[PDB]
């Protein structure tokens, strides 16, 4: 009954069979982009309306369209020609992928190249890659991938270990058409192989590791109801899942005695870009938005019980809908369990006698996705103490090139001919506060070195200052670790009891920000990673950092294009949007498959209990 | 037979005899340390020498001594009277807390401001501070500690609810004289009870927390030979424990191959400082050297299973020597253990079909102590991937004063009436290095943005500069998060398969440093504190950043006086010392027990090894 509740099959189908019905859905289209919107504030009239967002592509060159269908009432609602030279292309298709290496394959100039380099076409996979928006007018409202080749010396080698570099293709997927062939130069093809399962890489395995037991012998500590609904040790949430944005979390709120209180109406990452440093025109154009060009939640992992998640866990299948609109299920594709996590409070007071101690816990909420050559974990985690936590994980093979003679001032090299370039892997989380209740601000926070004199004769004072944002055109922040600057969300019209509003506390991990040149055309595009947070006002419309169609969109939209609104944020409802990645150097312990490397953000209560909220908690 | 092994109850019984018989333990002495001595550089003779140092004090007010003694020969090396007025006061004693308490208890102008507040005698605790060094000539070559009190309503009553604002004291501990009894004013006590044990307050018990077992059916994978020597996943170390430093790490290396390749020769927590920010005359003073004032060792708990440390346990018991040299075990005081860490790696290839997961894991070595009302745990990671890693955990019951009326900038209120002055907690980690031996140098490594233009033609590009430390002068660094900045440390002389240094790469939090005045004397006393990274050429008398005697030395002793010796750190035998510290404004959810929170530090490897180290974990 709960309208957050997953989408289903049977929605998925009906979606399907509305397309059909109403003429938009022939042999010519097919399915880039479903998923079902959330409800509109203010639905407490209960007047459930599923509602589904669809954008439909035409293989046969016809414009676009973005259609909105009510499975409810079984209509479509609207549908929307789009014209992509204006508003962006749409997301990247599954099966154009296989495309480029079928078109390259009979491309006489792609032959041409490949012969120079003795290399067999059947060996040569190719890595069909977004476009972005360069200098090339011919491009403008054309679908676009562009290809890099990599050699397979065996069906089940790694193509990755042996780069073809020099070379490189643009190709529209439409027309089917090869734009360009570039061909700067023969490298060669490093030839050693990064088969990372091959015993004579890997030498004898280890036998020393002894089994590490996790069990629940009485089941886990949480309930889901609904479906999605999950309850745990006060929280009280709804788990998500969207094609795009992966798992979703709703409703995030704490049972404070009597009161359920809510702390986050919507939290995801809503963005993630991997811009690469390599100026060669080989790869200088290389950028992967995966959330908004790939769609992250299409490629989810199924997770294995005992390797992907350990433990007593209780799996989700969410379901996403093919090309065609018939329901695909992700089998196992959300793992949710408790963790143990170490001690939570302790004390022995000589005075009074009493030794406490106190164990901690963590719910977790996960799911992984693969992208070619990276494999992305993204974790949720919810503490005793009312801490929040993200965290990616980022594994997977480095993307390679040649280690050009002579050094590089852009490229790490991994193995004799053998180099990865410099990048970066940045996320955008937004959060969609709602702390207490809607009414929420912004303040930014910053310790206060204070001077030696009058009033601090002893030189040992400092202090911190407190600024409220109060409007978006002031809301574009930057962190400075030095001065350890966070941002508080408070509620001015919820207060505690020692009659101070009620907040919570984001720590950032303070890495550096998008790293390209401000005039480049990933900085216009991905100009939300330029900056730690931005603050906007709630609108329905303003889902995503770099609007809705990120694919070859030529730059502006989304976040800049936001705030220039200039909307009151100060006490209203309002959207936090966090930047944060990892700038990747690559080091030859990343090679040939990469140990995980994390990052990450948190909330922290800040006075929004009376005292801790974990007085209750028992010896265990 | 190993010279690093633990100190036993037999040396120490053996240290107090040889004292005894040579005149230097009568029945006016106290040990205030004692501790083995490391071995010395070059000690492949196998000459094996168990010395010890001793520092000794008088409670007749004679000059006190330090004496170095070896337990293999049965003899007096040395013994050197100590000018304290000169180079510092001995360690605080533990039996010279109780000697505050008592001797307040009957001076005329303590028990007058006790009877303005109405308050009885007997239910008034001191806390027992040390003193450092301010305007007060009187103090020079005495040994003074600074009580601030608290009222305990009963025996089981937590006094911290309950300062006495306004009142402070100071006491020569020698002569048991009080010098000065201050009073700046009644404040109310604060009322309300902070027994976080208490029904009335906790409220019923969740009934919820279902069990978490953790067990490890063929036992552990690590082994422990000699005592304290420690195999553990190609790991190698030994586990020290010294009653000033806590657990002390020796010897870290890695077994790589068929190749025992060193690390870090010695790693610890050599200092730890909380200065208070509070400017009030009250606690102006306020600053804890916990581990060169009060000893951290000394004060270890006892970890109970199931409860401090969960799963398969295997503990440490070591042996320190109380103030008249008999032997005294701390049970249970060290918990080793290994724990799962999630993945470690995957990958699900589109081309080769190949599928690949591998679990993380990591050994944990902890210890916890009390110093008055704060608990800290101490716990240093060994990963599967080369990863070490240090975490401080901060808990315990935070140090309270009165909230004013109007309000305060330097103090957060807690509770009506009840106040938590501002304070840092501040770790200095002393890394003696031996990356792949003692050739060893330090480079700073920061992002380098690079601006669009030829050979830069669409601005994507980014790099990286490293720049070699040479000198003692040019080794103190401050951090700068916004550059990405971290320090590789490297062997010039040991190389990868590419022809690159093998190196380790340290990652800081970047958490500010120390806030106080440039001219406070704790600026001067803990000069250390004031930047992230500090590089000294080994010595071996160099090993505190504080110096050897913290406790009311008026300052500059340690790191600054040590850098001034400039010496060549450039690919040389080096020791690198790191500055780390959580910046803690209470929140009412510390109250009336604080969570844990945490800071730390890591270091990866850099090109150490010719590829990943982990190829060889199997699937589990
Ligand atoms: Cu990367
Ligand atoms: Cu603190
Ligand atoms: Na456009
Ligand atoms: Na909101
Ligand atoms: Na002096
Ligand atoms: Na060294």
């Amino acid at each position: 009954a709960s309208p957050f509740r997953l989408a289903s099959a049977g929605e998925i189908s009906e979606v399907q069979g509305i397309l059909r019905t109403a003429g938009l859905l022939g042999p010519e289209k097919r399915i880039a982009y479903l998923g079902v919107l959330d409800p509109a504030r203010g639905a407490g009239s209960e007047a459930e309306d599923r509602r589904f967002r669809v954008f439909i592509h035409d293989v046969s060159g016809a414009r676009p369209q973005e259609v909105t269908v009510s499975v409810t009432n079984g209509t479509v609602i609207s549908a929307v020609e789009l014209d992509t030279a204006a508003t962006g292309e749409l997301p990247v298709l599954e099966e154009e992928f296989e495309v480029v290496e079928q078109l390259l394959a009979t491309d006489e100039r792609w032959l041409k190249a490949l012969a120079a380099r003795n290399l067999d076409v059947s060996k040569v996979r190719v890595a069909p890659l977004s476009a972005g928006v360069f200098e090339y007018a011919e491009e403008r409202g054309r679908r676009i991938l562009r290809g890099l080749a990599f050699v397979q010396d065996f069906p089940e080698d790694s193509a990755w270990a042996h780069p073809v570099d020099g070379l490189v293709a643009y190709v529209d997927v439409v027309s089917k058409e090869v734009t360009r062939v570039i061909d700067t130069g023969v490298f060669p093809v490093p030839a050693e192989h990064g088969n990372y399962t091959d015993p004579e890489l890997t030498g004898p395995l280890r036998t020393t590791q002894k089994p590490i037991s996790i069990t629940q012998p009485e089941g886990p500590s949480f309930t889901v109801t609904g479906g999605n609904h999950i309850e745990w040790e006060k929280w009280s949430l709804d788990v998500g899942f969207d094609v795009r944005e992966g798992v979703v979390l709703h409703n995030i709120a704490f049972r404070d005695g009597d009161r359920l209180r809510p702390i986050i109406n919507r939290a995801s990452i809503a963005e993630m870009v991997v811009p690469y440093g390599d100026p060669s025109p080989i790869r200088s154009w290389q950028n992967y938005f995966d959330t908004g060009e790939y769609l992250v939640g299409q490629y989810a992992n199924s997770l294995e019980l005992g390797c992907d998640c350990l433990g007593d866990i209780t799996y989700l299948s969410p379901v996403i809908s093919d090309a065609f609109g018939n329901p695909r299920e992700i089998r196992n594709g959300i793992c949710m369990h408790e963790e143990d996590w170490g001690i939570l409070a302790k004390h022995s007071d000589l005075w009074s006698g009493i030794n406490y101690t106190r164990r901690n816990r963590r719910m977790v909420i996960s799911f992984f996705t693969t992208i070619g050559n990276y494999d992305y974990g993204f974790y949720w985690y919810l503490y005793l103490d009312g801490t929040i936590e993200f965290e990616a994980k980022a594994t997977g093979v480095v993307f390679t090139s040649a280690f050009p003679e002579g050094g590089s001032d852009n490229i790490s090299q991994l193995a004799p001919g053998l180099g990865a370039p410099f990048h970066q892997h940045i996320f955008s989380a937004r959060l969609d506060m709602a702390i207490d209740g809607f009414t929420n601000r912004v303040e930014e926070e910053d310790v206060v070195r204070q001077t030696m004199g009058p009033g601090n004769e002893r030189g040992n004072a400092f202090s911190r200052k407190r600024t409220v944002l109060t409007r978006e055109s002031e809301a574009v922040r930057e962190a400075d670790a030095r001065t350890g600057r966070t941002w508080i969300i408070s509620n001015p019209e919820s207060k505690n009891r020692l009659n101070e509003p009620v907040g919570y506390k984001l720590h950032a991990h303070n890495q550096p920000t998008l790293l390209a040149d401000p005039g480049s055309s990933i900085a216009r595009r991905a100009a939300f990673a330029t900056k730690d947070l931005w603050v906007t006002r709630y609108a329905d419309d303003e889902r995503y950092p770099t609007g809705d169609f990120v694919n070859q969109h030529s730059g502006g939209a989304g976040l800049p294009s936001y705030i220039a609104q200039d909307r009151d944020i100060d006490g209203q409802d309002i959207v936090v949007w966090h930047t944060f990645g990892l700038t990747h150097f690559p080091r030859v312990e990343d090679w040939p498959i990469m140990p995980v490397d994390t990052v990450g953000f948190k909330l922290r209560p800040e006075g929004f209990f009376d005292r801790s909220p974990v007085l209750d908690v028992p010896a265990n």
